């Protein structure tokens, strides 16, 4: 209280955000403290539940509907003049049940990043990668290496030929109809597991192992968001950001996320938070500070977006974003991501078959909302 504590994921520009916090503290005298706890996405509703935590919380829009549903976030009330400074579709990203629950920051989408030196020409397809790997393995390199621990990175493939989260119908998602176990999704996950079985990829490659490999030039390509371009710029690797490879002739459909800023409902500093977000962060000068630390992607602020338009990397992010679809923000998104995280890993580690893994994934009661027991509640 009387100050501002912000939580932002560790892969974002928290130091750039901290710089905005000093500009604020210089004007208001209010100390802004930026933090980046591990697993904050799930640590937040754990603490905020007890009326504890940060005043402002950053994270992609998909989790906000759940927080909103449990009364963990304060309703946003920007003046119409301010609302017109951001792109309309980004406001809809953070609109839960008709009420605004967060401030949009930037549009994010996964892209295919490759080393122009080892791979002067990026694979047009997913199918030609195993052939490309063997070529490079011979030279002592790899063709592809990305974070397999988070289904956010593997989804583009699973969705390319047909997989989907929830069936959007009648202006509303259907939680009983999940499409993670359909033919298109199985086709996609199967392909990824074959890569693993054929020793093209490691089942346990995470974000850091992958990043290090690409940055040190030990692998030809990687799949990552805009925030990753900074470490690569410093690694001095000659890279390129381009469209994700297609699968079965169908483009990869990543789940587009809108970086959002939400105010803790139990926050005494609500009006302070509003001043910081609207008057200091969401400005050309504010966004820049952050961007310079670690690129946001395609910022929602119209004024600063026009400047970022001339960046070829941003253009590619936009192309990939166009082929995918914005993540739903329904309360069930957390259960879904977990169900899929489990299925992808079970399938990847051979603990389960793809058909078995995905099936159990679409039947998770935590996503469906119900369960039909074999017997019932009684006793004889
Ligand atoms: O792996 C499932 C998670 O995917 C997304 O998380 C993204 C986030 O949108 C993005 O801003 C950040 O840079 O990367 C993470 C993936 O590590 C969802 O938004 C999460 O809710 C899911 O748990």
């Amino acid at each position: 209280e009387g100050k501002l504590v912000i939580w932002i994921n560790g892969d974002k520009g928290y130091n750039g955000l901290a710089e905005v916090g000093k500009k604020f503290e210089k004007d208001t005298g209010i100390k802004v403290t930026v933090e980046h706890p591990d697993k904050l996405e799930e640590k937040f509703p754990q603490v905020a539940a007890t009326g504890d935590g940060p005043d402002i919380i950053f994270w992609a829009h998909d989790r906000f509907g759940g927080y909103a549903q449990s009364g963990l976030l304060a309703e946003i009330t920007p003046d119409k003049a301010f609302q017109d400074k951001l792109y309309p579709f980004t406001w809809d990203a953070v609109r839960y049940n008709g009420k605004l629950i967060a401030y949009p920051i930037a549009v994010e989408a996964l892209s295919l990043i490759y080393n122009k030196d080892l791979l002067p020409n990026p694979p047009k397809t997913w199918e030609e990668i195993p052939a490309l790997d063997k070529e490079l393995k011979a030279k002592g390199k790899s063709a592809l290496m990305f974070n397999l621990q988070e289904p956010y990175f593997t989804w583009p493939l699973i969705a390319a030929d047909g997989g989907y989260a929830f069936k959007y119908e009648n202006g509303k998602y259907d939680i009983k109809d999940v499409g993670v176990d359909n033919a298109g999704a199985k086709a996609g996950l199967t392909f990824l597991v074959d890569l693993i079985k054929n020793k093209h990829m490691n089942a346990d490659t995470d974000y850091s192992i992958a990043e290090a490999a690409f940055n040190k030039g030990e692998t030809a390509m990687t799949i990552n968001g805009p925030w990753a371009w900074s470490n690569i710029d410093t690694s001095k690797v000659n890279y390129g950001v381009t469209v994700l490879p297609t699968f079965k002739g169908q483009p990869s459909k990543p789940f587009v996320g809108v970086l959002s800023a939400g105010i803790n409902a139990a926050s005494p500093n609500k009006e302070l938070a509003k001043e910081f977000l609207e008057n200091y962060l969401l400005t050309d000068e504010g966004l820049e500070a952050v961007n310079k630390d670690k690129p946001l992607g395609a910022v929602a602020l119209k004024s600063y977006e026009e400047e970022l338009a001339k960046d070829p990397r941003i253009a590619a992010t936009m192309e990939n974003a166009q082929k995918g679809e914005i993540m739903p923000n329904i309360p069930q998104m957390s259960a879904f991501w977990y169900a899929v995280r489990t299925a992808v890993i079970n399938a990847a580690s051979g603990r389960q078959t793809v058909d078995e893994a995905l099936k159990d994934g679409s039947q998770d009661p935590r996503v469906r909302g119900l369960y039909f027991p074999a017997g019932g509640s009684e006793c004889c």
